[PDB]
């Protein structure tokens, strides 16, 4: 599994469960093509977005639907979503974990990149 | 000044100077229309982006060109840019500060919204 | 003003107002000696803690009383306080801003050190 | 394992390996008594600090030796250490993960608390 997303909730001190995530890849025409999507599990993790064969070099956007997450909890947050945009696999295949820590008016995101 | 952007560097413990910032406003057809832009000052701040008259309710995107910032320092970074997408709402307080704290493989962002 | 402390609230998107802040300086016997204290202003800032004459090189601790802040808002928080421990060094730039961004179960802190 | 520590490096986009961690517990005389210590593994994680029986209610301080970590890499950082101070187990036993994301002039820390 070459792309994993993990989301934490800084208000509750818990995994952020049921967070929708949409991944896009920049196409040759420079538009954002839908690539994969899913939701975080009870551990805050989202596995199985893609395969090593399909996850080719390119520019990818991971959109974490933070507003939908906070609104489903009956909280009015600031951001629409958190967007994480990066070039992947340009030095050969890597494994990427995109992590995010959410509050209603703030978030932080980090990447852990490993070479299998 | 209804919108200010502040950028900080977590590697050097300093303002992030001469960072390009582009602001867009979501149009009726869901595209992003250029709205305002500039470069951060020696204090890491970008003032003067817009006016109260122009900054109507709607969805805005602030794009911070972090990749060029790190490369100018001779550092290889992870992200293409940092993006902050939010709704401006007239019910809340009137002044928006979008702050970003940058590292090569991470960033955080907060909003400080005051009267 | 060689040392300033700024505190922000990530739940409400605001300065963290009336937060108690205590600064200590490490003594020769490794204990923490009271050095300066105050409460953050309506802007989330605490100015005036010390003077250039008094702020000599050494190890300092800034303790931010986050638990009382959250409880006054009716929120149950994780940490007893936030602590920032650092060395003041005359070789580096002269002005230190210690910034903290607070959530109930998390906080971040950065240093912005400038001339 | 009721207390785990995870540390990430925001400059390299990797686990922070070989980070020393010292845990203290406030004693009846209000001093900080040494409680447990260890170092992060190649995954950035530190397991096995304590046991459910020994990890009683109290106020605990987790000291993450960030300066020692950056200096071992030949980097001059700002902070001496990151200190995480919290009351544990006051509503019965819980499992705590203390996470930290490190940069030379900044860090963020979060807690994930679960009820077994
Ligand atoms: C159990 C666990 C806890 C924390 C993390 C983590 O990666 C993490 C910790 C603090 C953070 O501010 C961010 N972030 O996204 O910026 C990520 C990962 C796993
Ligand atoms: C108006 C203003 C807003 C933010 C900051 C700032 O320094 C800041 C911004 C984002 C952060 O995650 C942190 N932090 O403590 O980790 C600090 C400084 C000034």
């Amino acid at each position: 599994c070459p792309l994993m997303v993990k989301v934490l909730d800084a208000v509750r001190g818990s995994p952020a469960i049921n967070v929708a995530v949409h991944v896009f890849r920049k196409a040759a025409d420079d538009t954002w093509e839908p690539f994969a999507s899913g939701k975080t599990s009870e551990s805050g993790e989202l596995h199985g977005l893609t395969t090593e064969e399909e996850f080719v070099e390119g520019i990818y956007k991971v959109e974490i639907d933070t507003k939908s997450y906070w609104k489903a909890l009956g909280i009015s947050p600031f951001h629409e979503h958190a967007e994480v945009v990066f070039t992947a696999n340009d030095s050969g295949p890597r494994r990427y974990t995109i992590a995010a820590l959410l509050s209603p008016y703030s978030y932080s995101t980090t990447a852990v990149v490993t070479n299998p």
